[PDB]
């Protein structure tokens, strides 16, 4: 629990914002059959044209406003167009002759918007939040979206809006001042109020994945992470465990104790459980990589584009996995028990460091040689997994940064996702559809076996096939003997490079998953 | 005060040459009006021809020795030529039936002398110097030389002559210093007052090149804060070494992160002089002090990053130390000077900061370390903070900071940057006086944007730009307030790759600035 | 004169946009004192706060009632002026017609740099791009002088512009309200000429080297200058046999297209009191040669710009012969070729003969500019002139010493280097002075050759050129400026035209 400190100004914990601006903002839904009223703040539709490239804005819903409604005239409305991310603000005085300002968001010509065409809107929308001081936002649906795209509208505002200032100092926005009520306006509207909690709770877990994410390695340590678990368990009243070294050597961990060699930092082990109030059904390990800082070890990350400065990044899968925890503590579904699983620690280079060509023993007993100390996610995952399968749960599924290939495969869009078993991965893949984050499924294959073959230890860590993500993905799968397992490789996907910040990638595809 | 030690071999100290050879050569001018003797020793004309390319060489001045003047006729001469850097020998019997030794230096067509030509000047009489046993030199001034280069002509022969035998063991057996120096030259009492001053800036650069020559074993934050001691007691300065525990006070995360993953403590060095009578200009002199720069995390890996040579990489403090001695020795009045330096090494250890890591500085601002090997700016930082909090009116830091300055200046002429152009004047002035080659680049505001940190409230370094020079500048720039600082980097000038030793840059420059 | 084709589909012409929607543009400046009409079109105000990011206030009485509403301090205050911020709404006026307001934020520095406008009109330009407007009008409550407004004008102008030339609604009023407008007018033309200059060379630049070559090029200045009525000359392959330029040639000889030297004059119609020659670096694309640009980074795709220079001097002639300067004749001259891989390419290590009869040693082929710049240099002075200016894209290393905004340049005449560094500052077009550094002179001494190319190297790849190109002028006033860094707008992945407006200024100033 105490983090150890070279100088007195390291800092010992991470610093976690609970309550957001986003929390105080009062949300009201209410039926578009009703009218709009458009008195304070901001009002915007969300309008598109269907099979028209580039169509005339025309407003459908009707405004209680005889001033509003005549500014807002399709005559009016002509000079301006649907394109997709396209905006427009419109100053007015309304039937109290009252200011009010109005404006809308381009949708497009296509009635089924995608995950990444939302997004887009979402992102227009908030520039139009960015800079300027409202008090009030009301949105107006004149668009078609279904209970999880609206849920998906909400998350996506919540998340862009807010802005993490933890780590400013003498350069804080002067500027900044979140919104305080958030008005809807769309059709169906008593479908979709159960939606706006569920959806300020994946916010959260999201933005909370993000907290730890962002998190430098000065802050977000083994310990400082470890120590950030126990206290969220403690708020959700979760059971929680953290394993320390002894623990560690007792459980004969030799693989994931081993990367951890090297750090100033013990190891720690989180375990955190939620189960159900009754009948369990189904059992469930989810399992995130947790390398606060990955430095490559020995097998340093000194080329020419291996991006050092971004290796803060390599606990996302931990992160997911907590975040996750927060939703499922704080949404409490049933007939479920879930552990929440992640062996944390610091790939650094030392005296203590373990080298390239040692050979390890991980806990269910096979030796490993290690041909590369930078796939060191891989010897940390595979003691988890059989941590995991010791639990004597039905799915396994791990979360995790593991391979740079995937920037190859899928890009930054797409995490890819392995199994030895169809139906786990089928939930996955339905759990991405709902959540709105896309995963592809990409094979184990096989053949590629025979290249783990070491000569001296039971297995190699590495080939030596490209193929990077594949061959890791065989490794791990020598460490679930009889269970159900799915691994989600998120080292594409985790960091917003465009946006220069986190994405907390896989906490609502994982509460997804628990919850479905 | 004490150094550490892994092993009990490993040195205690610098060692530091203070009396050398040169200062026990007996130095002499005498005016050329009155003709020259030519007994003992050696006998150099500086000749040129001026307008005639490579012509003969003719001695105008009086000989007071008729066989020799008989040797010296112009018909004999005629046969050599005043090619810049030739030089002869010649063989003779005086007036007394004595053997004597004479001969000539080409000073080439040009009746201005260079500081580049009179620097070849000098190295080809060093080579005379160099396997001749000789117990006198004369030097015959046959060219138009004014103070400022006359002086220069005695330190570049000083510092030349100079042999660093401090790390030998095996020495050479045959090496034996002349103990008379003999200048003669028109208005001679004009310049006999420049031969102590020239003794001064000699060793000030001596004393700079021992400390920069002086390997990392052997010159370390405690060994160097040790000798800034040492010297500032023979000086009589004021003196100030501060430890963790008040770099801790003063809150210099910055500086104190670049040095925790060194074994040895850091240690910022303090020296004061102050004058006598009133105050009228106050001056801080910064000096990078990196005893050696392994580039941390982001470590000097890539090919032709020359990490061998990085012990150089405190030059900017040897530069202030050397300026210390000939300020404290030459005692200039109505000033008072600072001398700065925050010294620490930039480690790999488990105990190094990482790239990605959120500092604070002295000054409250949050720093995002996106390459460890960018370590200078930040202890810089923090000296540059340290610095303004002095008051004074002039703020002048000498650093090794940025490879750039290859690609800009290359190896002859350092770069200075600032904040206000009167001080640039100065300090430009202060080139042209010392010999020191400087030239003035600018500070271009539109790449400060790059160094916009998402997290933190700046950058370390940029990612769009290249032209680190600059933008190094730009991050120093936000550490100081509201006081006139100027910033010379020596990156490319400290070290002479021809000779293989430091050229002790910056002493005579700062030393100018503090005098003029 | 014939462009030489490798299959039929190859292009013969570079594609040029003499009238651009642009010159369609009715401009009117109006005097600040009197207030503003908001009638028709969008209205955009620019504004600053002297604190940082403070809130938007806005001075300028307007003389509509329903506008003036909009722009009081509760609520402009809940915009601020943080530098490149923007925003506009859409509103009824007291006429009842749809008309567009907004700001430009301008920062809390009173005095702008080239820079900070240059933010400015971006944010401004993209409120053009995404608006149907007939008309565009500016407030300036900001201080801007002369030349400053005229880099406004400038600047708006070029952004605004969209080259669709190879693609398979601009507005048609421009008002301007500003403090003493009468004084400001005269400058509103100018800075049309100076647009087009530089937006003409950046259609030579942008153009690709299957349109862009060595023939097609050399026919474009020959048609430019039929326009301007400046005589024009351009050398084949056998004339500069005949001249033996050799470094030049040597250049050329991989490529499928014959070098071609390009030789446009304007003579004043009074008596010529001063003689320039303006040097403009010319290959239309530069593969390295058989020191092929194929290290990670060498950006080969970018190459086509490297006839930058050339561009740059053809705009400078454009903006010379509209404007018409008095008492001065100039020589615009550019060696122009094609740096390719060949059976006939020369080798590294090759020893050719410049025009002067200097023989060079070879020592990397990617170092060609400095190679065509010799024998052009020999020529430009063999013509009697004042001042020899060249600008070229010449290396790669001012990226590292000045980065992608200021120019460097190199002279042996200090009255010729200041005043172009005068032409910097009134043209806005930012250039900062380096050394020649006369030590370095030893590093191409060669065993062989009377001197080497390249050094081997004294790293300051800009210094050792520069001396370099040194050798070749005797007896003139001679700068060279080094624009290979702020050539190319990689943000923006188009060209600058930079130096147009630089070179003009000098010679019109
Ligand atoms: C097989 C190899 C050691 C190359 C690997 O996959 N290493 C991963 C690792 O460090 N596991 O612990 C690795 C390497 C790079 C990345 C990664 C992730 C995201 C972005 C980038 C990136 N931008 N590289 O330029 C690189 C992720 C995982
Ligand atoms: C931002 C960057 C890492 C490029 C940088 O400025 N590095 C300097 C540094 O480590 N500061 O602490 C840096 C890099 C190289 C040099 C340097 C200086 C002198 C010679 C050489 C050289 N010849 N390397 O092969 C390299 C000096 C400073
Ligand atoms: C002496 C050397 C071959 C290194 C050089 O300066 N070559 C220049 C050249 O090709 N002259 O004909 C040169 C090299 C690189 C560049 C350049 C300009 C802009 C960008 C880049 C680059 N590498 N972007 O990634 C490189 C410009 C001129
Ligand atoms: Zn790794
Ligand atoms: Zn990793
Ligand atoms: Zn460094
Ligand atoms: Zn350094
Ligand atoms: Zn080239
Ligand atoms: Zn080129």
């Amino acid at each position: 629990s105490e983090v150890p400190q070279v100088v007195s100004l390291d800092p010992t914990s991470i610093p976690i914002e609970y309550n957001t601006p986003i929390h105080d903002i009062k949300v009201q839904v209410y039926d578009i059959k009703g009218g709009c009223n458009v008195e304070e703040g901001l009002t915007i539709f969300l309008v598109n044209n269907p099979g028209k490239e580039n169509g005339p804005v025309k407003i459908s819903s009707k405004v209680n406003d005889k001033q509003v409604s005549e500014f807002l005239k399709d005559e009016n409305m002509e000079k301006f167009n649907v394109k997709l991310g396209t905006s427009k603000h419109f100053y007015m005085f309304n039937d109290n002759k009252n200011s009010v300002a109005v404006g809308y968001v381009g949708c497009g010509s296509v009635a089924d918007l995608s995950e990444a065409d939302m997004k887009r809107v979402v992102l227009s929308l908030v520039t139009m939040l960015h800079d300027n001081k409202l008090s009030k936002l009301t949105v107006v649906f004149e668009i078609n979206v279904d209970k999880n795209l609206f849920r998906f509208f909400l998350e996506t505002l919540f998340y862009e809006y807010m802005t993490d200032e933890r780590f400013k100092s003498t350069d804080k926005n002067v500027n900044m001042e979140y919104i305080k009520h958030l008005g809807v306006y769309i059709n169906n509207a008593d479908t979709y109020k159960e939606e706006v909690e569920k959806a300020r709770v994946y916010y959260f877990g999201t933005y909370y994945a993000s907290q730890l994410i962002a998190a430098p390695s000065n802050y977000c340590n083994p310990v400082s992470l470890s120590n950030a678990a126990v206290e969220l368990a403690q708020k959700l009243n979760l059971e929680y465990k953290i394993l320390g070294v002894k623990e560690l050597e007792e459980l004969k961990m030799g693989a994931y104790l081993s990367v951890g060699k090297g750090s100033m930092y013990p190891n720690k082990f989180i375990h955190l459980t939620y189960k159900s109030k009754g009948d369990v059904k189904k059992k469930i390990a989810l399992v995130g990589k947790g390398i606060t800082f990955d430095s490559g070890g020995y097998n340093l990350k000194a080329a020419p584009g291996s991006m050092i400065d971004l290796m803060k990044f390599d606990m996302s899968g931990c992160a997911a996995v907590l975040g996750c925890a927060y939703c499922v503590g704080t949404l409490k579904p049933e007939n479920v028990e879930i552990h929440f699983l992640s062996a944390v620690c610091e790939n650094m280079v030392s005296k203590n460091s373990y080298r390239p060509g040692d050979i390890i023993t991980a806990s269910n007993g096979k030796t490993i040689e290690v041909g590369n100390t930078d796939a060191e996610g891989r010897l940390t995952l595979a003691d988890a997994l059989v941590y995991a399968e010791k639990l004597g749960v039905d799915y396994i599924v791990d979360i995790a940064t593991l391979t740079g290939a995937m920037l190859y495969s899928l890009g930054t869009s797409y995490a890819g996702v392995f199994g030895n078993n169809e139906e786990l991965i089928n939930k996955i893949l339905q759990s991405s559809k709902t959540s709105n984050e896309p995963v592809w499924w990409l094979p184990i294959i096989n053949e590629y076996r025979a290249t783990l073959n070491s000569k001296y230890a039971d297995i190699n860590q590495i080939s030596s096939v490209k193929a990077s993500s594949i061959v890791a993905s065989l490794f791990l799968k020598e460490f679930v003997q009889n269970t159900a397992w799915a691994h989600i490789d998120i080292a594409g996907v985790s960091w917003n490079f465009k946006a220069r910040k986190p994405k907390g990638f896989g906490v609502r595809l994982l509460t997804e998953f628990v919850l479905n």
